[PDB]
Formats: C-alpha cells, sequence, structure tokens
C-alpha cells in the first residue's frame, strides 16, 4: 500500500499567471547555469549504476489517493547533472517534494548511507495509470525533452519544450525544464496537468501540458517565453527523429535491416490548405530547410509505414513508434516550417529535428505567447482526405535496356485513398502527374495505375542542371478535373557529385 | 480459319532412332559452321509477326499449335522446322503470307506452343542458340534451360550449341502433351533430344538426350539453368535501382544423393565465381524463385515474383560428378549472369554415346522440397555490437526458416533450438537463434570475422537442430568479402 511522499517547504498559493511571473522575473536577470556537481558518490555513476536504481511503486505520487493516475520520478546522475525541482498541486497549492532515499532501491548504485540532501531534486517524471503501474504513458527527461505513447506502448521520437539555433553550424542552445508543478487530478479525471518552467541562456518560459492518455495520447499545449536576448532561430512545437535509412534514402543501407528510422516523413497542413509528405533523408551533409506558410495548421514526423516486415526488428518494433502530430491552437501568423537533417552513421543519434520557426525575431522584454496540441500514436488526428504517398522509391535514372547517354536519377513514388481506387479500374481515366523542380529537368514522365495497391505510381527521372550537388527541390501531385487526387509530395535531393555520376 | 502450312520436300520415315543415327553422324565429320548471312533494332525487330491463320496444328481439332521466330537481330543460324505425322517427318517451308512485316529452304528462328484457346499465350518458347523457356500457370516468362553447356565459367571462351533442327509430332487430339524432337550440334558435340512437354500448372517436360562428342570435352554440362540475379537481400553490393529485388531466381537448390536439402542464396558478386557441390546421383537440382511477394519487387511491367522456378529430375543415378554454379557480375538485369547444371565426373571421349535423361519442372514451385523447414530469408550488413566502437570488421547474417515443427517450437517456451554454424575460414560470433513470432519461424543471426585482409571466398553452412537433428535445410552461403578499402569505410 503506497505512502504519502516527503515533503519539502510549506505550499504555496500556484497558478498559470503565478509560473508565468516567475519566469518574466527569471528573463529579467543574465542567465545562471543551472548544472551542478552533484554530492561525491552520485557525480560519478557508471551506466550500470545508474541503470539500476528504481523508483518503488510504494512512493508513486497519488497511488495512495483514488484518481486514475499516477507519477514516479528519475534520478539524478550519469547524464543528468540539472537537478529539476518537482512540486505537487493540491487545492491550489504547491509543495515541493523532497529528495526521498526511501522512495529509491538503489540496487547496485552504492548510493544507501550516502547523506544526500533533501533538496538535491530529480532529472524528471514519468505517469502511469494506476490500473497499469508499470507502464509508461508519457515521460519528461534530458533538458527540455520529453516523450509519450498511444495505443501501441512503443517509444520512438521525442518532443522538446523548444529548440533554439538548430541546425545553424554553429552551437545549438539547450533549454532545460527545470522545475515540474504536478496537479493532482480529480478523482474521476481522464486528464493530467502538469506546468513547467524552462530557463536557456537566451530565455525563460512557462509551460503547460494537458495530457489526456488514450489510444492516441494527446497533450493540451500552452507556452509563455520571455526572451533574454534576440534568437536567431526560435523552434516551436520541436519533434525530434532519427531517420538512418530507408527506401527514401538508401546512402546509409550498410544494415541487414532495410529500414530503420523513427519517422519516415515530415508532414504539413498549410494555411493555404495543402497537404504535404517530404520524406525523410540521411543526407552526408546537413541540411537545413524552411516552408514558409502563415497560420499554419499543423505539422508533424510520421512513422506511416506500420508494416514489421519491411523493417524486421522485433527487438525494438521501429513500425509501432509513435507519430506525433503539432496543432497550433489559434493562428501563428506568418513563419517557416523547418527540418534539420544530420548525416548519421547509425541509430543511435536523433539525426532529424522539425519546428516551427516564427517570422519575427524575438526581442528582450517581449512575451510570447504560443499554444498547441500535440498528439501521440499510430496516425495523425487529421490527414488529407486525398490519396496519401504510401512510398518512395529511387535510384539510377535512364532507360532499362538502353544504352546510358547521361547521367539522371529515377523516382517512383506510389499514391493510394481517395478516389485513386475508382480510377485505376477506369481504362479512360486520364490522370496528370504534375511536377515542378527548383531546378534541372524531368524526364520519361508517367502516372499510371497501379493495380497491386489499387492507387496510382507516377514515376520521372530528374537530371540535375550542374556537375554539382546544391539540393534540388521536386513538388509532385496527381490530378484530374480541377482537382487533385494527392497530397503534395515534396522531396529534397542532394545531387552526387562529378566523382559518382562518373561510376554509374 | 486457319490454312495448312507451306511444305518443303517429301515426308521421310522418322523416330528417335534415325535421330540419334544423324546426330552420331554429324559428331564423326568435321563441324561444318551453321551460322549463314542472311539475305534491325531490338523494338525494330517485332513488327515481324508470325500469323495465327498460317499456325501449325490451328486447321486440325487438337489441344494445341505451334508458331515461329523469325531470323534476325540475335539469330543468324537458321533452324530447319519440321512437321511429324504418321511416323514421317516432312520439312516446313519458309512461307512469307505466314508473316506480317527469301527462300523456301531461309529457315526459323526456334518455335513457340500455344493452346488452341490461348493463341496469344506461349507457355513455351524455343530460341536461340539450345535455349528454350516455358512457364507455368502465372504465365510471365522468366529463367530459361539450354539443351547443353560447354566449358560454361571457365576463365576462357564458352562454346554454345545450337538447335539446328525441331521436329514438331503432331499430338492426338484428345493428347494433352506435345512431344518435339531437337538435333543439337557444336564444335564439341552433337546430340538427338526428345521433349515430351505436358502444359499444366508447373509444366513438365520429361527430355531424352543422346550425346555424340566430336572431340574430348573439359566440361560438359547438363540439364543448365540459365537465370539472372541483379540485386536483392541476398546481396545488395549492386544497389542501384529503385527497385528492391532483380532476379529472375534468388537461390540454386539441391536434393543430394545422400538425401541432404541444401539452399544456396544467389549472389552478384564483383568478380566470376565458379563453384562446385560434389554429389553422387543427385535426386534433384534447380533454381527457385522463393520470394513470390510483388511488394519485395515493385515491378508491374514483367513481374519478378511470378517468374518459374525451375527443377531438374534426373530419370537415373548420374553417378558421381557435381553441381557446378557460376555466377558472373552483372550492372543490369538484361544479361543472364548465372547458370547451374550436372558435371558428370568422367570426360566426354569422340565415338562415345551419352544417354542422359530428366524431367524439368516450370512454375510457381519446385515439385520436391525439403519437409524440414525452409530459408525464407537472408539479409546481411555490417557485423558488430550496434552503436559501439568496433576494434575489428565484421559482417552480420541474418537467416529465417518457417515451416517443419518451427511453428510448434516457437510457441514453446521449453523449446531447445541450436544454429549450427561452420565456415572455411574465419570465426564466428554473436551466435543465435530465436522465435521469429511475426513468421511462426525462428531466425539465425550470427557475425563473422574474416581470416585476412583478401576477398578470398568463405563457405558458410548453417542449420538449426534440436535433439541431435535438423529442423532445417541446409543454408549454404558463399560470400566474397570486401577488400580493405570498403572495410576502412566501416
Ligand atoms: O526482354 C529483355 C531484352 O530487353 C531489351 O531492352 C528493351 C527494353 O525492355 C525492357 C523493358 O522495357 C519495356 C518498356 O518499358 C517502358 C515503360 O513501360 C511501362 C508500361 O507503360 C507502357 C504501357 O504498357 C502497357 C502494356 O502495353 C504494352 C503491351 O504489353 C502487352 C504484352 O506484350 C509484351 C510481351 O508479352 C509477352 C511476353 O512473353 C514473351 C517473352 O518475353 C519475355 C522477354 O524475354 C525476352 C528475353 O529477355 C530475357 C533475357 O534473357 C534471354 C537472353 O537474352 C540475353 C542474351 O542471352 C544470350 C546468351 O548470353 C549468354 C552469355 O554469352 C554471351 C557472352 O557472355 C560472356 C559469358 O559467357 C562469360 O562467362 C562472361 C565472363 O565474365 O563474359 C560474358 O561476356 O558474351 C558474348 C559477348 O561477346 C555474347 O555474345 C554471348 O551471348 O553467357 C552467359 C554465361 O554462360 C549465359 O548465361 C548467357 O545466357 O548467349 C546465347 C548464345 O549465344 C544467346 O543465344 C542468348 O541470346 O544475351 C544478351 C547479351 O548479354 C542479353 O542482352 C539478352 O538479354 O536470350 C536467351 C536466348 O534466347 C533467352 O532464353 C533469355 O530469356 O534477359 C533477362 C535475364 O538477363 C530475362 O529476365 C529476360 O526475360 O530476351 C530475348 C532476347 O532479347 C527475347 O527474345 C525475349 O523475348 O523478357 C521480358 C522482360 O524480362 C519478359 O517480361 C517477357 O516475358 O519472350 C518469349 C521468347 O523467349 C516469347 O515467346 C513470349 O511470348 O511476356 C508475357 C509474360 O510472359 C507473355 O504472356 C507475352 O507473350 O513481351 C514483350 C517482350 O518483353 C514486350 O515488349 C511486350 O510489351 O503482352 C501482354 C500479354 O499478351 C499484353 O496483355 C500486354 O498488353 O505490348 C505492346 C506491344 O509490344 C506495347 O506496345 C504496349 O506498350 O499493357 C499492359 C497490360 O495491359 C499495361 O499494364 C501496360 O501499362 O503501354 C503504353 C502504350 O499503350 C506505353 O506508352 C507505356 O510506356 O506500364 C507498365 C505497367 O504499369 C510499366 O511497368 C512499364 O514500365 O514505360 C516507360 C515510359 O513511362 C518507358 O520508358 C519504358 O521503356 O515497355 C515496352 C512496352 O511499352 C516493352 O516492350 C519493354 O519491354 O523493361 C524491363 C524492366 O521492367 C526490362 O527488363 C527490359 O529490358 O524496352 C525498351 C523500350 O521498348 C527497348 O528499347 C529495349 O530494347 C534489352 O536491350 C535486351 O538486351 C534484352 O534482351
Ligand atoms: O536412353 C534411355 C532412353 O532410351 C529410349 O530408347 C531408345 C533406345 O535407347 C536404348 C539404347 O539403345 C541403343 C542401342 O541398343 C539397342 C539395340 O539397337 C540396335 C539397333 O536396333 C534399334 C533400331 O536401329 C535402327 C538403326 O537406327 C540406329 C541408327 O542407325 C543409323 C546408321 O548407323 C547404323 C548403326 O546404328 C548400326 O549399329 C550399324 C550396324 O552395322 O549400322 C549402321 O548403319 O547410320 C545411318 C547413316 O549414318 C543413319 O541414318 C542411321 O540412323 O544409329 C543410331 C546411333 O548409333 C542408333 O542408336 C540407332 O539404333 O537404323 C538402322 C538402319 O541403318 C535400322 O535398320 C535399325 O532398325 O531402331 C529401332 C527403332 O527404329 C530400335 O527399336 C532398335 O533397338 O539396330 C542396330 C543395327 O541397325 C544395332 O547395331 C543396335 O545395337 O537394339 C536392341 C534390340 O532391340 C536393344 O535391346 C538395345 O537397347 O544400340 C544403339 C547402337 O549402338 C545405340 O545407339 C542406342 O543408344 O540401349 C540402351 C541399352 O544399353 C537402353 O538403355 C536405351 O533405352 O535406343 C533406340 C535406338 O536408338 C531408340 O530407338 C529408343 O528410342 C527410350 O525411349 C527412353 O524412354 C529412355 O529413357
Ligand atoms: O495564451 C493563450 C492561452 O491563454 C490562457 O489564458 C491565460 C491568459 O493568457 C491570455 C493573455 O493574458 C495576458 C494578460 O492580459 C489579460 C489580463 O491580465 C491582467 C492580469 O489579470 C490576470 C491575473 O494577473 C495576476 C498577476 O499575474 C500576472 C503576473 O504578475 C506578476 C506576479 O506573478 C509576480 O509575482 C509579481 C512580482 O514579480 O509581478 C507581477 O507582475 O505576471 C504574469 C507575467 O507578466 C502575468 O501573465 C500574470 O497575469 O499577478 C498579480 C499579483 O502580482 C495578481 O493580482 C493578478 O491577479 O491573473 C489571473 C489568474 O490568477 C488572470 O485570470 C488575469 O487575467 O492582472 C494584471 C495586474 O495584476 C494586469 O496588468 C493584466 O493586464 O487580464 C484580462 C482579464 O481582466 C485579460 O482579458 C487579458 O487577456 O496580461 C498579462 C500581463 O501583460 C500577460 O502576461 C498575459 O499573457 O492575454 C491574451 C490577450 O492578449 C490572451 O489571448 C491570453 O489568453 O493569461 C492569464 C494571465 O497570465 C492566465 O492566467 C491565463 O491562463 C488560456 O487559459 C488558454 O486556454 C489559452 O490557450
Amino acid at each position: 500500500k503506497a505512502v504519502g511522499l516527503r515533503r519539502l517547504g510549506q505550499p504555496q498559493p500556484f497558478d498559470y499567471a503565478w509560473l508565468k511571473g516567475q519566469a518574466r522575473a527569471l528573463a529579467k536577470a543574465p542567465y545562471k547555469s543551472h548544472k551542478q556537481v552533484l554530492p561525491g558518490p552520485l557525480e560519478s555513476l557508471n551506466w550500470d549504476q545508474y541503470q539500476s536504481i528504481r523508483y518503488r511503486q510504494d512512493h508513486a505520487l497519488w497511488a495512495d489517493g483514488n484518481g486514475k493516475f499516477q507519477a514516479k520520478f528519475f534520478h539524478l546522475g550519469l547524464y543528468f547533472h540539472t537537478p529539476v525541482h518537482i512540486y505537487d498541486i493540491v487545492d491550489g497549492k504547491a509543495q515541493q517534494l523532497a529528495y526521498d532515499p526511501a522512495a529509491f532501491d538503489y540496487g547496485r548504485s552504492g548510493l544507501g548511507g550516502k547523506q544526500l540532501p533533501k533538496d538535491l531534486g530529480f532529472a524528471g517524471f514519468r505517469l502511469n495509470t494506476r490500473k497499469d503501474t508499470d507502464r509508461d504513458f508519457s515521460a519528461f527527461l534530458g533538458a527540455s525533452y520529453f516523450r509519450a505513447v498511444g495505443k501501441e506502448g512503443q517509444y520512438g521520437q521525442s518532443a522538446r519544450g523548444l529548440a533554439i539555433d538548430t541546425g545553424t553550424g554553429g552551437p545549438e542552445e539547450f533549454p532545460d525544464f527545470i522545475a515540474y508543478y504536478l496537479e493532482q487530478p480529480a478523482d474521476d479525471s481522464d486528464t493530467v496537468v502538469v506546468y513547467g518552467l524552462l530557463d536557456s541562456p537566451s530565455v525563460s518560459g512557462a509551460y503547460r501540458f494537458a495530457i489526456t492518455n488514450g489510444e492516441v495520447l494527446v497533450m493540451d499545449i500552452d507556452s509563455a517565453l520571455y526572451p533574454r536576448k534576440a534568437i536567431e532561430r526560435l523552434g516551436i512545437g520541436p519533434c525530434t527523429s532519427m531517420y538512418q535509412t530507408g527506401e527514401n534514402d538508401r546512402r546509409m543501407d550498410w544494415d541487414w535491416r532495410p529500414e530503420i528510422h523513427d519517422t519516415d516523413g515530415l508532414a504539413m497542413w498549410t494555411g493555404g490548405g495543402e497537404w504535404i509528405w517530404r520524406p525523410l533523408c540521411n543526407p552526408p551533409h546537413l541540411r537545413f530547410n524552411m516552408f514558409v506558410d502563415e497560420n499554419p495548421r499543423g505539422f508533424g514526423l510520421l512513422q506511416r509505414d506500420r508494416n514489421f516486415d519491411h523493417y524486421q526488428d522485433d527487438g525494438v518494433f521501429y513500425e509501432k513508434r509513435p507519430c506525433l502530430w503539432v496543432e497550433p491552437k489559434s493562428g501563428w501568423g506568418k513563419g517557416s516550417v523547418q527540418l534539420v537533417e544530420i548525416p548519421t552513421v547509425d541509430e543511435t543519434f536523433n539525426n532529424i529535428v522539425a519546428f516551427w520557426n516564427p517570422q519575427a525575431k524575438p526581442q528582450p522584454g517581449q512575451e510570447l505567447l504560443m499554444g498547441y496540441r500535440l498528439y501521440w500514436g499510430a496516425h495523425p488526428p487529421a490527414s488529407s482526405p486525398l490519396a496519401h504517398c504510401v512510398a518512395t522509391r529511387t535510384g539510377l535514372g535512364g532507360i532499362v535496356g538502353q544504352k546510358r547517354s547521361h547521367f539522371s536519377w529515377r523516382f517512383a513514388v506510389d499514391f493510394a485513398g481517395g478516389e485513386l481506387a475508382a480510377l485505376a479500374k477506369d481504362p479512360k481515366a486520364k490522370v496528370e502527374a504534375v511536377l515542378q523542380v527548383s531546378r534541372g529537368t524531368t524526364e520519361i514522365v508517367s502516372a499510371r495505375p497501379l493495380h497491386e495497391l489499387k492507387g496510382y505510381r507516377a514515376m520521372f527521372d530528374l537530371v540535375p542542371p550542374d556537375e554539382g550537388t546544391q539540393q534540388i527541390d521536386i513538388r509532385l501531385f496527381l490530378r484530374a478535373n480541377g482537382k487533385p487526387l494527392t497530397e503534395t509530395w515534396l522531396y529534397q535531393w542532394t545531387p552526387p557529385p562529378a566523382s559518382e555520376r562518373k561510376i554509374y
């Protein structure tokens, strides 16, 4: 039977307006690092020691009550040298939770009998239903990172509170959540509300996360930001994923597993009403791309291929990993969805980052309010009502069985859904591939039924305009009678250098 | 309505003994070339179409007919075609009335056979040198057979026999079989063949051959299967194409005289590889297209997943010899870069008569396979624990098996299944055998550390075992390790 948790200090009145006040005040002073040298035995644990530490079910927050949820806490150490102070809100008042050795099984860490302060803090927290106390439906841990899962329960990509100067070629600035306030839900509530205080060299913030667990998990998020400095590249709603290899891009096809990625595309629903699918790549050099928009309806990183046959990893279940969809609340005005793709040689590094960059540079003293909903699960809650891109495949161009007189690259793009089944069965149906390329030229263009999918396949060869490796953008959709039949496929290709072209 | 075909000369008595007689006399005399200067793009060649009004047997009441290929393009060796009726052969003339666009004795390039019900579908086609093809139910042409291979994969020049005449025996009206006789000639050898062809879901050819060496032969190949393997999970060295699997066949299957079932995955190696599997009284061998899932191939024009498996079953005990496999590097699917055949231990000698009979099966599945679990996938890549510094180069293999009693073992937490793994050189590490529930089978994984910096072929033998007995056919993989320069990049 669970016990009450050890506390620190007395309850203090708490609400979102109060937290926005703390964050604004925090931005009025220069940034001071929150990283600490931890007490001696804690400062240099190894992986094995750290991993053996376990938070005890009998000290899980709220598990002594009658509600549907509970929380457990991650211990500091190993990677986590920035204390996070955790508070419980009851009747409108926030009480800090003490670091309590009785709440941990220390395993092989050697931490028992050390004299660790009551104000040590934590590394983060995780939430669990009371019906299923070993399953984490969300986990907030490290910097401003957090993750959640839907029904399938397999962890994959991450979100963050905020991204700053990702992919600039210069150094990235990583904000931290330095405090979390967990609001005790009503006994019959399906929601857990968590508040977060964020600080970073450039900016402070106050965050409210209303987390509703479900088959697709939803978080209703409000953020109030208070810059301390001008910010070159602010990133709202950042999604953080990994793409090593797959049909979209076989450059790093060194593995026996054919698809290795936590997500395979960036999806966008534009203010103008367009649906876009942008297949993720693993490029040879860092690539930064922006998609200009105004009042965006949504963007996110999806794991659209959910067929185990294409992944084959019965250890980590890539095909079950969640989509993450960002849905702006209200109008965010002008800006761009931005995508950073970093080269990676393996699947241990998150080489994909996507976020929203406002047009206007934030300025010291200003308040910036940004709200959105995040959906985690097998499918985003919104998608194109037209046919979706269900596969992208590429390879060396040129008519098979003829001499090849020049370098080109071949693309095959498969669409299914909407009304393509009926069109594919109509021998008179005329479907037009619509192609626009940033540079270079297309040849051997076709759009034809793909009966095996009850869909359509577009194929084209792309001839780069020169011997250089400047990125080439291709926009493709299918159409009939004044209406698009598909969402828009937007691919960004880094041509090979002349030396590689010569081998071909 | 179809008309009778233009003839040439008068019917002469014909039987198999006569044909054997013509072949042996051909072989005793000096070889005379049959390539002729004929009295043209690949696209431009098909303007020529043999017409149905002139199709052989289309004016009768039987189940089958023949039409003929025109000499041209890749075909400059005339084939004389004959119709056998009541024990008598009569040559068919070259007739311009029979084509849609030249002497009566110009000859043809070969023939194709059709049911009367589907006169545009051909279920067999004999065309080019001694090559021929057939299809089963799915109708999609793929790998080829030949009458004979000579000096394939020697590092010297190959010699390619020609069928120089075919005698088509008019079937009885209710027969399900077409019998075709072939006269083969080649610098080294002449032959008389009999092909009993029985169309069906899996098409069967019952073949008898009688071979007369004109001179000693260095490498005789009997029952040759000729295929293509560009890229796929077995070997992604040439992964240039958007299509992930490109091959007419994915493995060599062998049923040995001792009763072993072997699956040898085909590769597209960087240099020619010649491999032999010593056997005695082989029970069968062939090239299979075992992966039949369109999803893995994606070509909705030529349907690699529907192409036929070719299985050879000797009608008798062929004694000692070897199944031989030749793999040639290719950068495209148009080159036939895979050849497998039986090579008898004994060197053929001038004056001798070699009688060899066998059955060929063309269709979706071989008519025989292991009753144990099959290898249903081979995948390979860079070895080493993922995301760790590597002290040494290694290559990782994942091999999936399904069938036999593996589904029951996979569900059974008490089940003790072990991978048994031998390599001809180097060492193996990080070896496992575990249920693959998504398949209801097992997966074996291992890493292989090549012994040195060089690229000498390594042979790997794998099977799964419980209580001392095999649970699977034998997986036999021949790996060419990458050179040092490639390892540095890894
Ligand atoms: O083929 C191949 C070739 O090719 C070429 O190229 C080309 C190309 O082609 C390609 C393709 O293309 C395509 C195209 O495309 C396009 C696209 O399209 C798209 C689409 O769209 C479209 C649309 O469409 C539509 C449709 O409509 C259409 C129609 O249709 C129809 C159909 O019809 C068809 C037909 O059908 C039929 C069939 O059957 C048949 C068959 O056939 C087949 C074939 O076969 C062939 C072959 O092949 C093969 C091969 O193999 C072979 C061989 O050969 C080889 C050689 O051999 C030799 C030997 O060799 C040896 C060696 O020796 C040597 C040496 O070596 C050495 C060694 O030794 C050593 O060791 C080493 C060391 O190291 O060294 C070395 O060196 O050397 C020396 C030197 O010195 C030498 O001398 C020597 O020789 O050795 C070795 C070792 O030992 C060995 O192993 C070897 O062997 O030798 C010997 C002795 O001497 C000799 O004799 C031999 O010869 O070799 C050479 C060299 O290398 C090579 O090269 C060769 O190759 O031979 C042998 C013997 O004889 C044999 O046996 C074998 O087999 O190969 C492979 C492997 O590798 C295999 O696999 C194969 O198979 O070949 C031959 C020869 O040539 C011939 O004859 C034959 O024929 O094939 C195919 C393929 O695969 C298949 O498929 C088939 O099947 O045949 C038979 C006979 O046999 C007969 O009988 C039968 O009949 O099929 C079916 C099924 O099965 C059936 O049923 C039928 O019947 O067909 C045809 C043909 O193909 C076609 O054409 C047609 O089309 O039909 C159906 C039913 O009925 C119907 O329904 C339909 O309708 O049609 C029309 C008319 O035409 C049209 O017009 C129309 O279009 O429709 C459908 C339904 O509805 C729908 O869906 C659709 O859509 O349309 C529209 C309009 O409207 C349009 O616009 C449009 O476009 O669509 C789709 C869907 O969606 C898609 O997918 C597609 O894509 O498009 C695009 C745009 O967008 C474009 O761009 C494109 O182009 O198309 C077209 C029409 O369009 C087509 O035509 C074409 O095709 O493609 C593919 C892929 O995918 C590929 O693959 C191909 O290639 O094309 C182009 C264009 O046109 C052109 O230009 C040209 O050219 C190449 O050139 C060549 O090369 C080859 O050959
Ligand atoms: O493999 C498996 C398979 O089989 C099959 O069956 C088959 C068979 O096989 C078998 C084998 O056989 C062997 C033999 O043995 C036997 C014997 O024989 C005999 C004969 O008789 C026969 C007949 O004949 C005929 C002929 O024809 C031939 C040819 O001729 C040519 C010529 O030359 C000649 C030679 O031959 C001789 O020898 C000599 C003498 O002096 O003379 C000469 O002249 O030349 C010309 C010019 O150049 C030409 O034109 C011709 O063609 O040759 C070939 C090659 O060598 C041979 O083969 C043949 O035979 O012709 C003649 C005329 O000249 C006539 O008259 C005769 O008649 O035929 C029949 C049918 O028609 C049959 O039936 C019979 O048999 O005779 C001869 C004489 O002439 C003698 O010499 C011989 O010896 O017989 C016996 C009794 O009957 C028996 O028993 C045996 O068997 O031998 C041969 C020779 O040496 C060889 O070659 C063969 O191979 O045997 C084995 C045992 O070991 C077995 O196992 C097998 O089976 O064969 C047959 C024949 O060819 C056929 O017909 C059949 O078909 C089956 O069917 C399946 O199923 C299986 O799988
Ligand atoms: O963004 C979308 C989501 O919005 C959520 O709703 C939010 C709401 O966002 C609005 C936004 O609100 C802005 C605000 O305009 C309000 C106006 O505010 C007056 C305020 O009245 C509020 C009250 O304020 C208390 C005050 O807290 C403020 C805090 O004070 C500091 C204190 O914390 C500190 O200790 C000391 C010492 O350092 O300094 C003080 O300055 O400072 C922060 C940061 O600046 C402010 O955000 C806090 O308001 O503290 C004093 C004590 O010091 C209290 O006496 C006072 O009550 O708080 C109430 C909740 O407790 C709240 O309901 C009241 O609105 O009062 C101050 C004076 O005290 C006055 O100057 C503000 O103008 O209120 C009117 C209602 O009459 C609203 O119509 C108006 O929108 O202005 C502040 C200051 O500039 C902004 O920071 C704030 O963003 O306005 C947007 C329109 O432009 C609107 O679109 C947003 O929805 O903000 C409130 C307040 O922060 C939140 O409580 C609320 O949750 C929705 O719930 C989501 O669904 C949306 O997605």
